[PDB]
């Protein structure tokens, strides 16, 4: 092929799970919680200019290796992969969905979140670990592992506290009110909608 | 627990996947005919030494990608994957075993699929790389070979479809059992596990 | 207003004049003649990652220049603006066809007219700018053009009157077709949004 | 020589320039939220002020006004440059506060300022902000909307609480009793009056 | 406001500087020395050039010659500021060759250049000189002093070759046909019209 | 020879040396009671891994420089060198041998510790007097003597006051119970195990 | 020849003006109660050596600037150059004499005009010019002054109205008399003359 | 003890080694050959100066690894150690005394003796360094033997080279007449830098 | 000549005045109080390596400089040179003769110390100002002075105050009980005994 | 008030200097090795010179031939500041060149020459072995010393090649007509005429 036969079926079946998920009108995901609440509206409101983030190589590299290491823990922990759930909370009286999938689950029950970054600086990141604290909370487990694969070291780390409800719920209106944005300084830096972004750290 | 329950166990596979590699007494590897001749023969001398490349960071990270990667190609290509194979040659008046070991081929005619990571894009496709590859064309007679790089820059593909000839393969392995030009390109020392003891070291 | 009333407008016009290229077979812009061919290619290739460049801000900055300098050039030289033609050209065997939007033509003997915006005003003129230029002076038969630049250190404004020859011209469609001479400017990679997972990009 | 087309930006430039000229007792809008020597240097060295009409950077500003102007006409249904003053008594004397509004929308109105920047640092910038909270006074509107194009991003901000008419005054005040030059740290650096100015900042 | 003496100084240099009336076919000697399309611009968009009076190393070197001048006058008894007009042909047309020359003494005469610089790096600098000995030609002298009053040393340079008639008809060529330009590569960086001009190196 | 004569022997006996050292399940060593606790952890489950440190070339200095002043001291000062010893002291009421081995012990006895660092900066370490202070306790020796060669300076150091039993056995709860990692800041740096150790300082 | 015909002269002139005055037993000049205490002194005792600051290019350019804006302001403003005056201090119960000489004044009373050349804009203006001028309010009892700079970036005109208090007109004499606190401004000794004999260099 | 015990003992052992070794004028070390003359020559003229260089710590820290890289050698390799030995040459028809001291010799490995030469230093780069083989590359000739062994133990790297060639006479002769003659000096250009004679000396590269 | 004939000599006479200082037994020099307690300790443990001192190029210069000066000191101030003189002080029970020799004499008394260096940086040096101050006491002078002969300046400074007695004993005490070492935190970095003190500063 | 000692040398040094008149027909040799400019402004322009006697440089690097003079006068029983003349012949005139030698020792006869330096970086300069080769005939003798005393090494040069008579004429030649100024590129840098002098290098 003229991109490469491997390449276009990769970027083919990336491109098709990114447009597999349409977002209910009032679900949450884990994921967006603990992002710039401008980034999950533009999202959802620039779905065209959102679609770039798919060919994103680091996005690729982090699947194939999400892929590589979910098939040892089917196979050696008894665990369950890429495992999605809902639970409902109330935010100003309305009734929002929070939404979630699991790199693994090992069934007490342990949720186990895989990162890559390429460095290995500050581990683990605070955003990481809030990520997985909800997940805690979102499949009522009592025990968390978040574990990093960089170029650099392998490190893995036990978190166990869910975050309470209250929390959540705050950080649910910050999302749906765009209270505070960027959430970390750092997002605007990597983020594709900052060509248009008022709310831009500059 | 101490060192953490996932990565306890993928130290243990690789420790125990390191150590299954057994090598022959007249057998070169096509990574070796590649590479640093002192480098292959301290990995041979210093075993105990050598062990600590298991532990490397990007090698494990390198080995989950080919298993992620190595499962989409089998999955949708009907590719098999780890393949190994021999093959004889004369060097000086002796024979040797050439042996090497596909991450992929796919049954179209045969496609021999090389993976590479690295954090690195740049100078894409890499020399050494590109041979390796090459090699094995002649080592598995295949038509046609396909270099792909999944780095954190860039996802780059490489059609390589020309075989080395066997008298320059025959030369790479003169270099590699003789020690001859060492290191075989200027970039190896600096990683090099060797280097503390090795007198060839380019400072 | 999550966006802006104002922004969400132009984007959203712009977003509709770049969904309404339906692009026509053994048909090549002028614009994509003096481009990266991979780039090209790769712009009818993956439309959605494309569809991207409506975002960019030097893009619609550059629009609305072309917009206020257009509304000046109809009103006062009589010029029409944004003009479309084409022109037929036999490539090896087959016949394609070379399509073009001036972004002023006058009239009086026709004079075509490119603006051009930049960031800087270093270099002046830019040689892809004047081939562009030097292409539609062949393809709508004139004999005299005006590139001007209106950067923020700088307005200039340069007589370019030699159209290519059709020998050159067919030498880049060639290159676009087969795929050669990628990218065609060495600065190109670094801006190219298919940068992530084309092999060729320069590093 | 010189080449068409620009020869004739120039020209017609230079006589939009040459038209205007400002009573003794008006203060533009743009001159409340500037360097007041300058104001008074372009009054008072004339010949010299005539070098502001060859900075390309207005000539492009200029440019892009007209194009995104004709988009506001064409679908906003604006009118466009609109001219209107407001005198006020500072000190017993009478000033007219004269302004143009790149653009306004009524229906109940709406008063838009576009703005091109170099660079997109610091948006929105408060010299920029404040001149559109004049003009809310100046044109009575309840809301104003600053927009700026620049090449490394459009950003859009909503400004909706015009500045006091007292504050004003003040400003007035400071800019024809000439009291705190420059107003702000950048101005000298561009300043065509530098090389006879005394305030200027080293 | 701008204070007592400046107005006064500039006042005087603007009115002396709209004083100067240049007939149609007249090529200064400094004009020679200078960028073909330099002084163009400065006939052809005179306005902006007025801009150049408010050069402040201009003022100081006028300020110079005047204090310089009572002792050239008193002591070396030399003519001030002496303007005189040749004539040379060039494309079969005929043109006037016109300077004015700091100061002369004649005995045998002696023109003489004086020149400030912030710098005493290169002296002499190869214009000066070139200038100097368009004087010679000019008034048809033997001898030329060319001398530099700088903060770092006072230098002084004795030019008694004048230019060839020839020499000078390649630079009113240059300077007519628009040839070289600019003539010197560090012209561009101190150009008032480097803001409209295509040929300005970058 | 491939890797030469002299170094292949050298090679052979640190390694056959490093390899007969197995540690019993309740033994902790004066050197370890000095270093990171996870590192000290990882030495025993991570052997493998361990055994690089052999081929560390500072080792191979530091060990033939031991053995050099090592023999100078046996054969002008009587000493006894590598002397081993053994006390056993309570945890959490469990019992654990500290095991400690001198460099050299004198004669009223002085327990010698000899070291080599490439740099005489800072001199002496804190961790190298803890060790001597400890071997002082083990041996229930009198003196210590700390000596560094280094190239740019060889200085001696006397330290007679011991560590008293309660901090040795503080010590030795955080190499048990993992508690305070890295004990210095500077040890990940040249931590073998950093590559997978969650606790490395970035 | 040797030297230059004008250089030569305007040397010789500089030279003759300096050796044209010669200072008076218990005076002080102005323009020494705003510079180091010791290098004044140093003036009287290494006259032979004070003497090489004529031969300073910025004194000379300094001179003739005077010279040509003294000309401009005598023949327009019909100003009087070169003012000398005196008045009376008390300082240690013995009587002295405070001396100076303005650039020029002008009448509407009176308006001390001090004029200052430096190589750069920077800082105007300078706290001791400033310092010079409200002496010689004080000292022609002017209730207005003019501080004007003529330097190649900027030409920078400043009225400084307040004089000196007598008390601290006494001071800086003390100061003077005393060699107490040398020098009077830090940046002096990088430019002193003396700063290879003298004991308070600043280093 | 004030300067401290080890410290006391070591020096004035090193002191005592130094003093030891008077030279006679015709003598020349192999170490002397590898150097700058006007070096050489200072080491006679002013050796109350020349004492200064036993209390360089590199240099005590050299001795100290050679006494134990050394024991290691006598046990497991029966090398003799601080081997002396003397060997003539001819130079202006003057008779001259070639003199040096190996770290170690092994005299019978397969009927091969081994010249070996330690060494030691605070980088590894560039290894082997010209003038540590050109001495390594005499003794060969002094002792007659056919194997030579350098061997660097450094902080960065141990390294083993092995050098058979001897210089022939004739070289040794020329590098013998610029130490007598003083020729070329320095020998190398790094030499000044760490000379104690720079103070002194003219021909210091500056 | 190998060295030169005439350092040869120089170096010989210097020699020959370094090792004719037979050190008395209860008995501390002025230019030693005002020193490292070390560094003094050193010179008289190891005479062998401070001879290396006799070859220091600086103090050589330093002498032909004193010598210089001094026969203008005799010539036109008729003063005493290389005056030699002690007294005794009373450290804590016991009874040392300090002992000085000052570089010049003029009889009241001036006591003259010559000093060069090849900086005027902060003159003048505290330990020079010291070292006049312990001469003033020991000559039992009123008057001192301190003259540095620099390439870039020449200075001379009045010291008039001495130390008193309890300071001179207690920087004797220094000197024998090996305090405050080194006396000032320049001194380890020129010290010829920093490649074995365990005190230098690092 | 700027010190005893100082005084008298500074007032010694202005003595000295002022007492040289230079006779007609004479050349230093000193003057042979320099800029010819610099040897005429010292003539021309000798209020201006007095300054080179306040170089501190210079009184140090007197004071210092004093010390060591009397070192040589003392045992090398030589002759100190040894004057003499010799007659050329350049342009049919004839010229006295005079010279001064630091010292002669008379056995055969050898010049010496001693040099201060604050740098020993390219002994011996090529500028002052000029000078003793020019010395070398001045006196018609067989051996040189050039000796250096700089504060970082001390070094003796023996030249004894004499300077060619022809050659010498031919310096003396450009000495008199200004010919190549000037002679050494570093000599504008220290030049105190460079401030009023056209030949200084930029
Ligand atoms: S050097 Fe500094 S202190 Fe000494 S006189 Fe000149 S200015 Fe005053
Ligand atoms: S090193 Fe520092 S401390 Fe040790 S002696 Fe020399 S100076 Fe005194
Ligand atoms: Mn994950
Ligand atoms: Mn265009
Ligand atoms: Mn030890
Ligand atoms: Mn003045
Ligand atoms: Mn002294």
């Amino acid at each position: 092929y003229f991109q490469g036969m491997i390449t276009e079926f990769l970027l083919k079946k990336k491109l098709e799970e990114h447009l597999s998920h349409v977002k209910e009108e009032n679900t949450i995901y884990v994921t967006d919680l603990v992002r710039c609440p401008r980034r999950v509206r533009y999202e959802s409101e620039y779905k065209e200019l959102a679609i770039s983030q798919v060919y994103a190589p680091s996005a690729i590299l982090g699947d194939i290796l999400h892929l590589g290491l979910e098939s040892v823990l089917k196979g050696n922990f008894n665990a369950e992969t890429e495992v999605e759930t809902l639970r409902e909370i109330n935010v100003g009286g309305k009734v929002y969905k929070i939404k979630g999938r699991a790199d693994a689950i090992i069934r007490k029950s342990i949720v186990i979140e895989i990162k890559t970054s390429r460095s290995d600086k500050g581990l683990p990141l605070i955003h990481h670990k809030m990520q997985l604290q909800i997940y805690l909370w979102l499949f009522s487990a009592e025990k968390g592992i978040l574990v990093y694969i960089t170029p650099d070291r392998i490190a893995e780390y036990e978190i166990n506290e869910p975050l309470d409800e209250a929390t959540i719920v705050r950080l649910a209106e910050d999302t749906i009110m765009l209270q505070n944005s960027p959430r970390f300084n750092w997002e605007c830096k990597y983020c594709i909608f900052s060509v248009i972004c008022p709310a831009k750290l500059t």
